């Protein structure tokens, strides 16, 4: 009896700026992610065209409660018949390329107010469960880096341990043979496998510094740099950032 | 009288691992591997657009 | 010709009872569902164990 | 009689975190393996 | 953004080659080089002298 209408498109670049500034600072920090404007839009039609997400939206609206048993349900499926999602592409059909994609969305009621305040709701209420994922998702990538970011870096330390403690052995054979050699002070070429032409005074030294060393980021400014790394990316978090996932070209209408 | 001392020691080479780094860390690795268990993670391989209906 | 936004199937079964109808598909599913989620983390246990047999 | 219907689409990203953190050690331990969502749909 | 992080990764850096260069100094003295050696450590270069 009355059918309300709305026309929607991709989401443009103006509203996406909010997201764009969070998307930088993760940038800053080696992980490079966005949400695709036209894949929010998808998500939205999915989501939007979801019966059961759709009778959700209804049996939870105080405002269709008004309008009375387990014909609850029955009135609910019928309600739910009048939800439609149509690609305006679709009908008249290739060969004629769309300049921008677009969607007619409609709800039709007993009343010309009543289709209209259910069209928005149940358009709002999608929309919000688009942002909610999308953040959730970005979180989830957040979640992951720094995961991955922080078990790496328990692992080259154990890596350089031992590349360390193998070092510290050849380094006690460097100080066997240039002793045996008669190298005391450096020399003023060597041996490929046990070095030795610092000498023994230069060796020993060199021997216990390697030996008293403990935490191998002391003389390594890329572990330094990952442990900051790992510092930033856990603390660093992404706000509760509202957007909308479409681009209105007719909001719900009054019929 | 370098080379008998470098001689020397690698005849009284018992573990190639000991000199040789990549050797320790890949021994890591397996320890590593050989900790490693997968938990039982639930997931479902799919999304309802609508779930199963009371016809 | 027009391609679908995304794969969907539609699953339906058939009974005396809309109730029962409801409950038998809703368990075959749950039960088609654990059957995927063991064989598949049993895939990943396996190649866990090929790699550490390999790398050992 | 009566009919019981359901709508299934391949699973989302948000469903895939438990398994997503998996992957992750594994990757780490020079493993690297996923479980292709659309792949297991089909298995489905 | 990215500055303020290249400033921090540097001064790191610096934290690292001040380490490294203690040790440069320590290995020069044990090794009795003084002056400038007018060959040298991959590790701790020593050749400029204590």
């Amino acid at each position: 009896k009355w059918t309300s209408a709305a026309v929607v498109t991709p989401p443009e670049p103006v509203q996406w700026q909010e997201l764009e500034k969070t998307f930088t600072k993760l940038r800053v920090l080696d992980l490079d992610i966005k949400i695709d404007r036209t894949e929010a839009f998808n998500l939205f039609i999915k989501k939007f065209q979801s019966v059961s997400l759709l009778e959700e939206y209804l049996r939870s609206s105080p405002y269709v409660m008004d309008q009375d048993e387990l014909d609850l349900h029955r009135a609910i499926v019928a309600l739910s018949e009048k939800m439609k999602a149509v690609d305006d592409n679709a009908s008249k059909k290739k060969d004629e390329p769309s300049l921008y994609t677009s969607w007619t969305l409609s709800f039709t009621a007993p009343t010309s107010e009543e289709a209209q305040t259910v069209l928005s709701g149940y358009i709002d209420y999608i929309s919000a469960l688009v942002v909610k994922e999308s953040i959730e998702n970005v979180r989830n990538k957040l979640e992951i880096k720094t995961q991955f970011e922080k078990e790496k870096l328990a692992q080259d330390r154990i890596k350089m341990k031992n590349q360390l403690d193998a070092n510290i052995q050849r380094l006690n054979y460097s100080l066997d043979i240039a002793n045996a050699a008669g190298i005391k002070k450096p020399v003023y070429k060597d041996d490929p496998d046990f070095s030795i032409s610092l000498g023994a005074d230069g060796i020993e030294r060199k021997l216990e510094i390697e030996k008293a060393v403990t935490d191998v980021a002391e003389l390594n400014g890329e572990l330094r740099n990952r442990q900051y790394l790992v510092e930033q990316l856990t603390k660093a978090n992404i706000n509760d950032v509202n957007f909308t996932p479409f681009k209105y070209q007719l909001s719900p209408s009054l019929p």
